[PDB]
């Protein structure tokens, strides 16, 4: 079933990765010159070989063979040929494969892990380059590692790549239905059309495709009486692998309890994109400051989401509906959002400028580079001399660096850090 894609510039030696690899030819797939992976190789996919039958000159070749690859691969095995290093032709085909929420592997063809010592392969922005000997096979298992692994990740249900899906969470009687109908009822939405694909709701809001994942949640209490909450917050951990912004409700009414930081923990830990909603605040009572009572109370139970807004409304009285969808397509656009190698670099240049770097006993931490590998979450990698020395304290004062420069409200990031 999962299907890997081999994308890269022509004359990379992609088809001596592809022939090394692809097993027996097997023209009931959803199907292209489909390859079965090989039979010696001890994991099973499938290798996509692009063959799209637009413009035909140099550039307008990677722009059909890569979307193809981008619409129906599970993963993608970008290429390039290390005999010079990086190109710019090369960081034109980088920047084809950021339009894609599926994750990408880049392998360095023809050198060791030694020749691989150019900065330019991270640059490009697919985390760890894996070198390759195409003629001799080495570092090929390790490369193949990294591709299998993602395998695990991949979705049963998957849409269109334009599509955005989201999720609804709550303890029981928060009014998750309620607000999800109000949504819909919504003036700015319009809905579409067995079982299979009749468990999500799929929308459109502003001629934007949209998912909620797992209305069956919704829809199953109202045919069946409540035997466990551990059944339905499990039913969420499942909707947010699916999904990727994670509408966090409460109920403003009681205020929060232990359980809502469970489901919420595990979006986070899982590392989605957060939006807390306080729904109810019609029946909470107001006064002259209350709601911002309200905030600070939030934020001292949940201080493990302070990237994600706090929003209050009502599916009842209709109060405040209307900034639900705004502050989603919000979470996406930062959950997706990638950044650029040298702006990247200057914020964190600036961000020791300001405040001294960790010193140890006489050796001092330096920060060489720095790099995004993934997006959703966008992730980082800072490079420096030795890993252990960069705390925690240091390592999140350069997301907030980070934050104020890209923005990042709904996102959460990730930091890590490498040497050499
Ligand atoms: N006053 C007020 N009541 C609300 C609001 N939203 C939902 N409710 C009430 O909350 C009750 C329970 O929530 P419901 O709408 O079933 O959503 P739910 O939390 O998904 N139910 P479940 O937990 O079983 O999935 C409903 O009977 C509804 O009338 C609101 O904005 N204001
Ligand atoms: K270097």
């Amino acid at each position: 079933k999962p299907v890997v894609a081999i994308v890269g510039r022509p004359n990379v030696g992609k088809s001596t990765i592809f022939n090394r690899i692809a097993g027996e030819r097997i023209s009931e797939d959803t199907p292209d010159r489909i390859y079965s992976s090989a039979e010696w190789l001890n994991y099973d996919f499938n290798l996509i070989d692009t063959g799209g039958i637009g413009d035909e000159p140099f550039l307008a070749q990677i722009r059909q063979q890569a979307e193809i690859a981008m619409d129906e691969a599970d993963v993608i095995i970008f290429m390039v040929n290390g005999r010079e290093g990086v190109t710019a032709a090369d960081e034109e085909v980088a920047k084809i494969l950021y339009r894609t929420k599926k994750p990408v592997v880049l392998a360095v063809n023809k050198l060791d892990n030694m020749r691989a010592n150019i900065y330019d392969f991270y640059s490009l922005g697919f985390g760890e380059p894996y070198p390759i000997s195409g003629t001799h096979g080495l570092g090929l298992g390790d490369l193949l590692d990294a591709v299998a692994e993602h395998f695990k990740n991949i979705p049963e249900t998957k849409y269109n790549e334009e599509v955005i899906q989201f999720c609804l969470i709550g303890r029981p009687n928060v009014g998750k239905s309620s607000l999800v109908n109000a949504m819909l009822g919504e003036e700015r939405v319009i809905v579409s059309n067995t079982t299979r694909d009749a468990v999500d709701t799929s929308f459109t809001y502003n001629q934007q495709e949209f998912v909620i994942v797992d209305t069956a949640g919704m829809r199953k209490k109202g045919k069946v009486y409540e035997t466990t909450e551990k059944y339905s917050v499990l039913r969420a951990l499942k909707a947010i692998d699916r999904s990727e912004v994670v509408a966090v409700v409460l109920d403003g009414e009681e205020g929060i309890i232990e359980q809502d930081k469970r489901i919420a923990g595990y979006a986070h830990e899982a590392g989605k994109a957060v939006v807390i909603v306080v729904n109810k605040w019609d029946a909470v009572d107001k006064d002259e400051s209350t709601m911002k009572e309200f905030e600070e109370n939030i934020r001292d139970h949940f201080q493990f989401l302070d990237y994600a807004p706090i929003l209050f409304m009502s599916a009842l009285t209709k109060k405040r509906i209307h900034t639900l969808m705004p502050a989603i397509i919000k979470a996406s656009e930062n959950h997706s959002l990638r950044v650029q190698t040298n702006v990247l670099n200057d914020v964190i240049m600036d961000a020791v400028a300001m405040n001294p770097t960790p010193t140890h006993n006489g050796s001092r931490l330096k920060i060489y580079y720095a790099t995004q590998v993934s997006v959703k979450p966008p992730s980082f990698v800072v490079f420096v001399n030795d890993p252990e020395l960069m705390h925690f304290s240091y390592e999140r004062f350069l997301e907030n660096r980070i934050r104020d420069a890209f923005g990042f409200e709904g996102t959460p990031i990730k930091i890590f850090a490498r040497a050499r």
